[PDB]
């Protein structure tokens, strides 16, 4: 029942294996996230080696069905590689990783190893993880090669088969920093072959396993990088057969932009004559036009008339109260001509995911993107760039539509010249005035995180960035921080918007620094207010 991982911080390898196996896998989580104590005692170099060799002979008897004991070992033994990575008082020695590896080779060659079902699909998803975990992607590619055969509908039923082979891609996107396999890559001309035949099996398209077919297109295009190798005809012949089997719009296009990703970063899009398919691309995912007035144009792949007034509807809204709150005098910076904005809105964050990268040039991890272009250009037209979700504000359902719209307006009233523009750091302010503008005080996650402990300083929020994408940091407390001064010093704010309307970023900065001084205490108190009513 109950997990104790004081258990696992011990210095008996007997101990150690008892707790894995009478705590199980799920217990065996925790220790990922563990103090630096706990992963240091459990995780030695002894530990280990002791925990590789009983778990390499209880895989020698495995007799399928299922592991509880040895998913723990193996999610044991991978949790030490990554407690490895990321805990400096972590290093192994030379001799672990032969063990790990001799552990890894008994699960791969026990008789049931490419058995069928759930329970050992549990078992076979640590072991494929572990060895990649391990830096073990140059010993198994004979192994990559049978399961990219074997695979079969039969296989496709099971959840944790479909997880756990699909761990090969991630073993072969892996061996790039391997140079045992970086080594070896450019011979494996079976296992190029059967990546080809895998994408390229059309009963996977519309089906659970059409990711896996995709992730087998992208690390083949990757394999485009060994240009002189071996491989080389037989990756070019699989690209090029995928590129001209499926579409770059319709069923299976995850396929074909899955391959076009990986085999552009690596060569030459003329090599197989998909130069400029974003345009077309561009025409087919976003075929829908609905005006909203002479300033705003919606394109969209599948709204309905009621979402494209609804949104239309929504942004006048939001225009007309943010001029009021910023008191703009609906004067724009100078050299901005955009007074016309393009809002491109997919069907959901997958269409987003595969479609918005290769047509605008954008990461897609993200909610949404607002692209203001070169405004000192005639006849530029700004781009944002969302999805539609079903957590979406109705009645358009268009994830972070009024946040986006913040972002133009606020880049075209208050934020002199180009997005990349400043010389300090305006995420703090940028991103809180897109959630202030458009949420006011309905933002339940900013009182959240004022009412779990951990909060910022003014001084904290204004030196917020991007790195590592802080999501908590950069929206909840940009939020806060821009709420507060709207409502406690609006006339400071002006006198910030002033600055940042002419482009003077170092007077910005010597502005709201003085803010981190003066007001953090009135700042903490009124985050309390908060919290309290
Ligand atoms: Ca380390
Ligand atoms: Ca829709
Ligand atoms: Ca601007
Ligand atoms: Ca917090
Ligand atoms: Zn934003």
């Amino acid at each position: 029942e109950q997990c104790d991982l004081s258990q696992f911080q011990t210095t008996s390898s007997n101990q150690l294996m008892a707790a894995i196996r009478q705590q199980g896998a799920s217990c065996v989580n925790a220790l990922f996230s563990a103090d630096t104590g706990v992963q240091e005692a459990a995780f030695s170099s002894n530990h280990m080696y002791n925990v590789a060799q009983y778990t390499r002979t209880l895989a020698q008897q495995y007799a399928g069905g299922g592991s509880d004991e040895l998913e723990a070992l193996y999610l044991y033994l991978r949790a030490g590689y990554y407690a490895e990575f990321y805990n400096s008082n972590i290093t192994f020695l030379s001799w672990v990783t032969p063990a790990v590896k001799g552990a890894v080779d008994a699960f791969v060659q026990n008789a049931h190893f490419y058995d069928n079902g759930d329970a050992h699909g549990k078992v076979l998803n640590e072991v494929i993880i572990t060895m990649d975990s391990a830096g073990l992607q140059h010993a198994y590619l004979d192994v990559v090669t049978q399961w990219l055969t074997r695979w079969n509908a039969q296989y496709a039923e099971h959840w944790y088969m479909r997880n756990a082979v699909n761990g090969v891609f991630t073993l072969l996107f892996g061996g790039q920093w391997n140079n045992q396999y970086t080594s070896l890559i450019g011979e494996q001309t079976a296992l190029v072959t059967a990546l080809q035949a895998f994408a390229l099996d059309r009963t996977k398209v519309n089906s659970p396993t059409e990711f896996m077919a995709a992730n087998a297109a992208r690390e083949l295009g990757r394999l485009a990088r060994y240009t002189d190798a071996t491989i080389a005809p037989k990756v070019t012949e699989g690209l090029t057969a995928i590129f001209g089997q499926y579409p770059s719009y319709g069923d299976g296009d995850a396929i074909w932009l899955g391959a076009a990703d990986t085999a552009s970063y690596y060569a030459d899009c003329s090599q197989f004559n998909i130069c400029g398919f974003e345009d077309a691309l561009r025409d087919a995912a976003l075929n829908q036009t609905f005006i909203c007035s002479d300033t705003i144009k919606i394109r969209s792949q599948d709204m309905s008339q009621a979402q494209h007034l609804a949104a239309c509807d929504k942004m006048a809204y939001e225009e007309s109260f943010f001029h009021t709150t910023l008191e703009t005098g609906n004067q724009p910076v100078a050299d901005d001509h955009n007074t016309q904005l393009q809002v491109n809105i997919f069907n959901s964050d997958t269409d987003y995911g595969k479609y918005a990268g290769p047509i605008f040039g954008i990461d897609t991890n993200n909610g949404g993107m607002y692209l203001e272009g070169n405004p000192a250009n005639v006849g530029n037209i700004p781009n944002f760039i969302a999805y539609e979700a079903s957590y979406a504000n109705p009645d358009h359902f268009v994830w972070n539509l009024e946040h986006e719209y913040v972002h133009y307006l606020d880049g075209r009233f208050n934020m002199y010249g180009d997005f990349g523009t400043p010389t300090e750091l305006v995420v703090w302010w940028s991103e809180g005035v897109a959630e202030y503008v458009s949420r006011v005080n309905d933002n339940p996650q900013a009182i959240a995180t004022i009412q779990d402990g951990s909060t910022y300083t003014l001084a904290q929020v204004f030196d917020t960035t991007y790195d590592g994408f802080d999501v908590d940091r950069i929206y909840r407390w940009g939020y806060l921080a821009v709420r507060f001064m709207f409502e406690r010093h609006p006339d400071e704010v002006q006198r910030m918007l002033s600055a940042t309307r002419q482009g003077r970023w170092a007077e910005y900065k010597a502005i709201i620094s003085g803010w981190a001084n003066q007001y953090q205490s009135e700042f903490a108190q009124w985050t309390e207010a908060l919290a309290k009513g």
